[PDB]
């Protein structure tokens, strides 16, 4: 009965039927995106209306459409034709990936390039990559993918070990034309293999690891009701899944006594961008918007018990649409479990004689996705003490190139002749805040150093300052690790027992933001990534920091256009957008398969509670 | 047979006997510090010589002595009388703690202050705190403790909830004289209790937590030999314990094929300072050097199975000396165990069809200490992939004060009338490096942004720069989170298969350093804490960043005096000193007992290995 329940196979089949009868899903149509819409603000009228948003592509060249459908009422609510030269192309379709390699295999220019390198075309894999917006006027309004080539010596070979540098092609995947083939010169194809399951490379496997058994004899401490509503250790929330964003957390609240207190209305990773820092023309266009261009949810892995998720695991299997509107289940796509997390609080008091120790635990909600050579884990954590944390885990195989004779300022050497271009992995977390309700404000908190003198005669004092962000035009903020800068989201109308506004403090990792020149195409398309924190006034249609249609979109849709409205954010319904990322200079240890590296952020209560919220945790 | 074995009870009893026969341990003597000396450099002569360093205090006022003893040969090697006005006082003795409260209970000025506040002297606990060096000329060369008062309403009451503000006393603990009693005015004593085991405060305990059982059916994967030598998943090390520093890690090495490769010769937390930022004269002198003044190892907790350390735990019980030279065992003072640590590496490859997942684990070595109201956990982690990490866990009860009418810029309100002064907790890690041997160097690595233009036509390139620190005078470095600054420790004479120097990269958390005015007493005494990174040339006697005798020492002994020698550090035997800390603005949630907060650092391999070192990990 909950409006936040996961989409069912029956709902998706009904959407397909509604579209087909409306004449909107003929044989030339493909669904590029399908997802449920969240309820509107103030939906307390109980009038449930399950609506779905659909992007419909046309493989014959006709204009795509954006369609909203009510499964409740069985009707098309709206259907708008899109001018993609203006508002952006639709996300990349899975079926367009294979088109690139197939089209190149019959192109005379491509074959000539492969012949010069003595490469069998049957052995050449082509990575189909998003195109961006650069200098090529003929690409305006067309669906372009760019392709980079890798050699697979045999069917089980890791092609990433054998990049074919000096060669790139551009493909129109609708007209099925190879627009350009660029060959800047022959590089030797690196010859060493990168097969991390080959005994020749691994050596004999270790026999020294003894098992660790994690069990829950009485089952887990959380409950799952209505398919996706979670209650755990005073936390209450709904776990959503969207094919673009992946796992989305709704209605995060904490049961404090007999009050259910809201904290975050919606939490998601609303964009992620991977920009490459190699100036070679073979790769200087390379930027992945994994969320906005590829849709990370549709490539979620099925997670294996004992291997991907260890312990007493409760799975969700979200349902998505395929390109034809058929429901497709991602079996075991979401892992949920609780984990011991060490000491929570401890004190041995000499005067009282009381020795006290309590243990911490966290609830984990996670999924994993694979996009080409990259694999990303998305982890949300809830802790006993009210802390909320997000962690991204990056692994997979690094994207490779030739390593040039004479070295490079922009590429690392991984093996003889084998390089890995510098790049970043940057995320945007969209946090639709609801600290004790919707009237919230953000303050920036800096440490304040004080000079020795009157009132500070020994020169030991220090303090802090808080600045309220009152309008969107002043709510674009940068990190300052040296001054311990954090941001507090508070409710000025809800006070704790000391008559202070209740709040939560955002702790960032203070990693570098986007490094590209501010005048670059990627800086314009990923403007969100140039600053650590943005605050907007909530609006229904301001969902993504990059806009609705990211693929081949020139710039002018997302956060910079939202904040130009300069809306009041002082005690209002607000959304915090936090940018955070990894800057990756690949090391030898990242090859041939990369150990996990992590980045994230956390929110901790700041006078939200009247005292420690974990005094009622038992002694274990 | 190992020279790095833990001190035995028999060794300590022999030291006691050697001292007594030498006439150095009469009834007026107390041992303030006793510890084993590490072997000298180049001890490959196998000529073992177990030597102990002892600080001997005299309760009659005679000069203390520093004594070195050989238990091997049964002789006093040297014994020097100390001029404490020059070189500093000895660490605080446990038996001097109780002296403060007892002496104040009979002082007419103290009693008058308590009478004005209607406090029963039998209910007043006095926190005995280190004195520092300030304006009081009569303190030069005397052992002073300062006392702050708290009311205990009944024997099991938490006195921290009832600070007696406006009152401080100074005590000479040798002459047994109260030198000064300062009363700046009556503050109400906060009345609410802070008893976190009282059902009135906790409410009914939760019944919702289901057990998590962590077991190892075949036992742990590590082995312990020679009492303290650890082998685990290619790591090899020796776990030492010193009464001042606590757990010390020796001879950290990694078995790469058939080579045992050194990484760190000695790792320890060599100082920690807790400076308070309240300018009130009642507390503006307050700075704890927990390591150097109090000796954190002697207050190590006995750690309880299932509560402090969960899983298949292997304990060490280090032996220390009491004040009279008797051996004292700290039962179950060190926990060692391995922990699952999630996904290590994962890739699902479309082209090869191979799906690959491996799990990570870490080895944990930890101890907990309690100093008054504060409890600190020290955790060392070794990971499969070669990462080394340290984490400090801070909990216990926050130090309190009155909350002034009209508020404070330097104190947080925790409960009606109850305050908590701002403060920091800053650590110094001393890392005697040995990356593939002792010829090491440090480079500072910054991200480099590049401007759009020729050779970077699309404005996407970025790079990095490395600066070698060649002499001590240029090796005092600051963090720069915005430029992604890290430090690489490399061996210029040991190269990987790509002919690059092998190395390890230090990743700091980039938290604020010491906030006090540079002209303050604490900035002079804790100069190490004003900068993030120092590199020195190794020397036997340069053990602590604050010098050997920190208590009441004016300044002029530690890192600033070492680096003035301006020694060559480019490809030499070097020591890295990393400062890192928490800046604590107490929150309501920290009361009445504080949930753990953490800070730390880590080192990751940087071309140390020829490829990923975890390819031989099995599928689980
Ligand atoms: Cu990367
Ligand atoms: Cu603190
Ligand atoms: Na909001
Ligand atoms: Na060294």
């Amino acid at each position: 009965a909950s409006p936040f329940r996961l989409a069912s196979a029956g709902e998706i089949s009904e959407v397909q039927g509604i579209l087909r009868t409306a004449g909107l899903l003929g044989p030339e149509k493909r669904i590029a995106y399908l997802g449920v819409l969240d309820p509107a603000r103030g939906a307390g009228s109980e009038a449930e209306d399950r609506r779905f948003r659909v992007f419909i592509h046309d493989v014959s060249g006709a204009r795509p459409q954006e369609v909203t459908v009510s499964v409740t009422n069985g009707t098309v609510i709206s259907a708008v034709e899109l001018d993609t030269a203006a508002t952006g192309e639709l996300p990349v379709l899975e079926e367009e990936f294979e088109v690139v390699e197939q089209l190149l295999a019959t192109d005379e220019r491509w074959l000539k390039a492969l012949a010069a390198r003595n490469l069998d075309v049957s052995k050449v894999r082509v990575a189909p990559l998003s195109a961006g917006v650069f200098e090529y006027a003929e690409e305006r309004g067309r669906r372009i993918l760019r392709g980079l080539a890798f050699v697979q010596d045999f069917p089980e070979d890791s092609a990433w070990a054998h990049p074919v540098d000096g060669l790139v092609a551009y493909v129109d995947v609708v007209s099925k034309e190879v627009t350009r083939v660029i060959d800047t010169g022959v590089f030797p194809v690196p010859a060493e293999h990168g097969n991390y399951t080959d005994p020749e490379l691994t050596g004999p496997l270790r026999t020294t690891q003894k098992p660790i058994s994690i069990t829950q004899p009485e089952g887990p401490s959380f409950t799952v009701t209505g398919g996706n509503h979670i209650e755990w250790e005073k936390w209450s929330l709904d776990v959503g899944f969207d094919v673009r964003e992946g796992v989305v957390l709704h209605n995060i609240a904490f049961r404090d006594g007999d009050r259910l207190r809201p904290i975050i209305n919606r939490a998601s990773i609303a964009e992620m961008v991977v920009p490459y820092g190699d100036p070679s023309p073979i790769r200087s266009w390379q930027n992945y918007f994994d969320t906005g261009e590829y849709l990370v949810g549709q490539y979620a892995n099925s997670l294996e018990l004992g291997c991907d998720c260890l312990g007493d695991i409760t799975y969700l299997s979200p349902v998505i649409s395929d390109a034809f509107g058929n429901p497709r289940e991602i079996r075991n796509g979401i892992c949920m479990h609780e984990e011991d997390w060490g000491i929570l609080a401890k004190h041995s008091d000499l005067w009282s004689g009381i020795n006290y120790t309590r243990r911490n635990r966290r609830m984990v909600i996670s999924f994993f996705t694979t996009i080409g050579n990259y694999d990303y884990g998305f982890y949300w954590y809830l802790y006993l003490d009210g802390t909320i944390e997000f962690e991204a885990k990056a692994t997979g195989v690094v994207f490779t190139s030739a390593f040039p004779e004479g070295g490079s300022d922009n590429i690392s050497q991984l093996a003889p002749g084998l390089g890995a271009p510098f790049h970043q992995h940057i995320f945007s977390a969209r946090l639709d805040m609801a600290i004790d309700g919707f009237t919230n404000r953000v303050e920036e908190e800096d440490v304040v150093r004080q000079t020795m003198g009157p009132g500070n005669e020994r020169g030991n004092a220090f303090s802090r300052k808080r600045t309220v962000l009152t309008r969107e035009s002043e709510a674009v903020r940068e990190a300052d690790a040296r001054t311990g800068r954090t941001w507090i989201i508070s409710n000025p109308e809800s006070k704790n027992r000391l008559n202070e506004p209740v709040g939560y403090k955002l702790h960032a990792h203070n990693q570098p933001t986007l490094l590209a020149d501010p005048g670059s195409s990627i800086a314009r398309r990923a403007a969100f990534a140039t600053k650590d924190l943005w605050v907007t006034r909530y609006a229904d249609d301001e969902r993504y920091p990059t806009g609705d249609f990211v693929n081949q979109h020139s710039g002018g849709a997302g956060l910079p256009s939202y904040i130009a409205q300069d809306r009041d954010i002082d005690g209002q319904d607000i959304v915090v957008w936090h940018t955070f990322g990894l800057t990756h200079f690949p090391r030898v240890e990242d090859w041939p398969i990369m150990p996990v590296d992590t980045v994230g952020f956390k929110l901790r209560p700041e006078g939200f509670f009247d005292r420690s919220p974990v005094l009622d945790v038992p002694a274990n």
